[PDB]
């Protein structure tokens, strides 16, 4: 089973970096979308493992 | 605890008629959406309620 957490509430404990770090991407974009209020979702694996991805209603 | 399906298996296991009707729209949107490859999930709750999202990758290669 996996987690699944918001960008924003992940950063809050996490912080900028290593979310960064995590998402492989380089630390503006992270102020950025959440600046924007994206809905971005990151999943964490069992394993250890983080992914994101953003997520929008259907239809619109 | 939901079930979560592409609108693909969805509507393969199902019809493209119910699909429609569960999702409250019609028909050809389904259709489209599905030729055009959008990456829709449908959750599935437990009180049977439909719903459904698309989903992309974060951040875009």
């Amino acid at each position: 089973m996996e987690q699944r957490i918001t960008l924003k509430d992940y950063a809050m404990r996490f912080g900028q970096t290593k979310t960064a770090k995590d998402l492989g991407v380089y630390q503006s974009a992270i102020n950025k979308a959440i600046h924007a209020g994206r809905k971005i979702f990151l999943t964490i694996n069992a394993d250890g493992s983080v992914y994101a991805e953003e997520v929008k209603p259907f239809p619109s």
